C-alpha cells in the first residue's frame, strides 16, 4: 500500500542546469531542472511511495518516451504517469533506510507555449514539497529584410539515429517573394545527413492561427499540410521552393545522423522584383 506517510523528507532541492542563468530557464538552450531529494524510510515499510515533477515539466525534451531507481543495493523501482506528472516507486530489501533521488526534468512546451512565462515550479516527495520561481524564456526569429525563420530540434531517436527539426518560415508574416529555403547537413560544429531518405513535411499557417513560441508543434493535425515533393530538390543539402509567400509555414524534417549533430536552415528572398537581388537569413541548431 501507500506509505507516503512513512517517508521522512530530510532534504529537498530544485537546481537549475546552467550556472549563468539564475531565475531563468533557457529552455531552447536545453536548461534542465534537477530535483534532488533525500529521505528516510521507516522500518514499518514492507516489500509504495510517490514523487511528482512540476506540472509544467516533463522527464525529457528531445524524447517523448522517458525513470531512475535507488540503490548496488536495489531499494526501489518506479512507474511514470504523465497524466499527473507522478512517478510511483515500489523491494524485499526494505525487509534504518536512507535514499536520495536526483531527477532531471524539462519545461513541457505543450503547456508553456509563450516566452517570458513566469512559473512557480514545485516538486513533491511523499507529503513534503519544495517551491521555486523561474521564468521560461524561448527563442526569437532571425531576420534580414523580408527573410525570416527559426528552428529547433524537436525529437531525437538514438536507436535509429535520427533527429527532428521543426522550422518556422516567415513567422513575422512578411510578403516574401521568390522565397527559397535550404536545409543543409554540413555544419560548422556538427552535422546531419540530408539524402533521398530525408523526410520533409510542410504546413501552411492559417490567418487565424498563431505559432507557439515554444517553437514546437504537438498537433500538426490542425494546420493545412501542403507537402509536395515536387518543390523539394536535393543539392548535403535540400532546397524548397515557396516563391511569393505572405504567411508562416511549418517545415518538419526528420533526418539521419552519424553514430556532433547540427542542421542549418537558410531562407532567401528577392528584395528587388526588377533586379533579382537577394538577402538571406539563417538558423542552425546543435
Amino acid at each position: 500500500s501507500n506509505v507516503n506517510h512513512l517517508i521522512k523528507v530530510t532534504d529537498q532541492s530544485i537546481t537549475e542546469g546552467y550556472d549563468d542563468s539564475d531565475g531563468i530557464i533557457k529552455a531552447h538552450d536545453a536548461e534542465n531542472l534537477i530535483y534532488d531529494v533525500t529521505f528516510e524510510v521507516d522500518d514499518k515499510v514492507k516489500s509504495t511511495m510517490t514523487v511528482n515533477i512540476d506540472k509544467n515539466t516533463v522527464p525529457s525534451d528531445l524524447t517523448d518516451s522517458f525513470i531512475p531507481k535507488i540503490k548496488g543495493e536495489i531499494i526501489a523501482t518506479g512507474t511514470y504517469d504523465n497524466t499527473n506528472k507522478q512517478i510511483t516507486y515500489t523491494t524485499d530489501y526494505v525487509d534504518n533506510i536512507k535514499a536520495h533521488l536526483k531527477l532531471t526534468s524539462y519545461i513541457d512546451k505543450s503547456k508553456v507555449p509563450n516566452n517570458n512565462t513566469k512559473l512557480d515550479v514545485e516538486y513533491k516527495t511523499a507529503l513534503s514539497s519544495v517551491n521555486k520561481t523561474i521564468t521560461v524564456e524561448y527563442q526569437k526569429p532571425n531576420e534580414n529584410r523580408t527573410a525570416n525563420l527559426q528552428s529547433m530540434f524537436t525529437n531525437i531517436d538514438t536507436k535509429n539515429h535520427t533527429v527532428e527539426q521543426t522550422i518556422y518560415i516567415n513567422p513575422l508574416r512578411y510578403s516574401a517573394k521568390e522565397t527559397n529555403v535550404n536545409i543543409s547537413g554540413n555544419g560548422d560544429e556538427g552535422s546531419t545527413i540530408i539524402d533521398d531518405s530525408t523526410i520533409i513535411k510542410v504546413y501552411k499557417v492559417g490567418d487565424n492561427q498563431n505559432l507557439p513560441d515554444s517553437n514546437r508543434i504537438y498537433d500538426y493535425s490542425e494546420y493545412e499540410d501542403v507537402t509536395n515533393d515536387d518543390y523539394a530538390q536535393l543539392g548535403n543539402d535540400v532546397n524548397i521552393n515557396f516563391g511569393n509567400i505572405d504567411s508562416p509555414y511549418i517545415i518538419k524534417v526528420i533526418s539521419k545522423y552519424d553514430p556532433t549533430i547540427q542542421q542549418t536552415v537558410t531562407m532567401q528572398t528577392t528584395i528587388n522584383e526588377y533586379t533579382g537581388e537577394f538577402r538571406t537569413a539563417s538558423y542552425d541548431n546543435t
